C-alpha cells in the first residue's frame, strides 16, 4: 500500500536508493532515428531521445522527425504524448504533430525561461492581434483568449490547417511556478493544475492524446502523467492499494526514457498521489481545499 510504503521509505531515508532501483530497471530501446545525423538540430538534448517504437511521426514527406513519444497506458486507457519544448526551428513540426494527432490540449510545465537559461522557443501568439504563421508546415496560430491565475495560465489558441482551411480549438495548461530546484509549493496546486487540465475535457478518449512537455519532456512531465494515471488506475477499480506507483512508472519509461528525473519528484510523485486519492474516493469538497490552497 502505497501511504505505508511512503512513510517506511520516509524513516528509512531511501528515496535515493528507490529512485536509483527504478533507473537499473527501467526499459532500454534503440532511438535510432533521433540520432541520425540530420535529425540533430531537432533535439534540445543529446541525452533525451524518443525511442523508435513509440516515436511520434510527422506525416511530413520530407523528415518525420520530432523528438516526442507515445505513452500509452493500456491498462488506464489514456494515452499522452511527452515531448522535449519546442526549438526554434521545430516549433511548425510541434504544431504538425498537435493537429495530425488531434490533440485537444497541450500541457506546458515550464517558464519560457529558468535559471537564466532559454527553456523553451516562443511557439505559441503572447497577443491576440500577432497571430503566428509556421510556414514549414502551412499552419497559422492565433491567441483567442486566456485566463491568468496565480501560478497557472490557460490559453485559448484556433489552430489552421492552411492548406484546408480547416480550423481547430487548443487549450494550452501553462504551470508556471515549479521551482527551479525542489519540487512543487505543495501537492495542491500541483492537482489543482491536473484536475483544470481533467475538467477541460483535454484528456477525454475521444481526442487525440494531450501533449505535455517541459523542457526536456521527461522530468516534471512524468510527474504529471504518472499521477494521473494512478489517480485514474485506483478510481477505475475503486481500490487505492491494488496501484503500484513504481509499477506504473516503469511501465511509462516502457514508452520514453528517463521519466521522472530526481529521487525528490518520485517522492512528490506518491505525495501527490496519496493527497489526490481522497478525492478519488468519495471525497468530494477535498478539490475545493486545493483550489484555496493553491491561492489562484
Ligand atoms: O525540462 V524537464 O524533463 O527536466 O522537468
Amino acid at each position: 500500500e502505497m501511504e505505508k510504503e511512503f512513510e517506511q521509505i520516509d524513516k528509512s531515508g531511501s528515496w535515493a536508493a528507490i529512485y536509483q532501483d527504478i533507473r537499473h530497471e527501467a526499459s532500454d530501446f534503440p532511438c535510432r532515428v533521433a540520432k541520425l545525423p540530420k535529425n540533430k538540430n531537432r533535439n534540445r538534448y543529446r541525452d533525451v531521445s524518443p525511442f523508435d517504437h513509440s516515436r511520434i511521426k510527422l506525416h511530413q514527406e520530407d523528415n518525420d522527425y520530432i523528438n516526442a513519444s507515445l505513452i500509452k497506458m493500456e491498462e488506464a486507457q489514456r494515452s499522452y504524448i511527452l515531448t522535449q519544448g519546442p526549438l526554434p526551428n521545430t516549433c511548425g513540426h510541434f504544431w504538425e504533430m498537435v493537429w495530425e494527432q488531434k490533440s485537444r490540449g497541450v500541457v506546458m510545465l515550464n517558464r519560457v525561461m529558468e535559471k537564466g537559461s532559454l527553456k523553451c522557443a516562443q511557439y505559441w501568439p503572447q497577443k491576440e492581434e500577432k497571430e503566428m504563421i509556421f510556414e514549414d508546415t502551412n499552419l497559422k496560430l492565433t491567441l483567442i483568449s486566456e485566463d491568468i491565475k496565480s501560478y497557472y495560465t490557460v490559453r485559448q489558441l484556433e489552430l489552421e490547417n492552411l492548406t484546408t482551411q480547416e480550423t481547430r480549438e487548443i487549450l494550452h495548461f501553462h504551470y508556471t511556478t515549479f521551482p527551479d530546484f525542489g519540487v512543487p509549493e505543495s501537492p495542491a496546486s500541483f492537482l489543482n493544475f491536473l484536475f483544470k487540465v481533467r475538467e477541460s475535457g483535454s484528456l477525454s478518449p475521444e481526442h487525440g492524446p494531450v501533449v505535455v512537455h517541459c523542457s526536456a519532456g521527461i522530468g516534471r512531465s512524468g510527474t504529471f502523467c504518472l499521477a494521473d494515471t494512478c489517480l485514474l488506475l485506483m478510481d477505475k477499480r475503486k481500490d487505492p492499494s491494488s496501484v503500484d506507483i513504481k509499477k506504473v512508472l516503469l511501465e511509462m519509461r516502457k514508452f520514453r526514457m528517463g521519466l521522472i528525473q530526481t529521487a525528490d519528484q518520485l517522492r512528490f510523485s506518491y505525495l501527490a498521489v496519496i493527497e489526490g486519492a481522497k478525492f478519488i474516493m468519495g471525497d468530494s469538497s477535498v478539490q475545493d481545499q486545493w483550489k484555496e490552497l493553491s491561492h489562484e
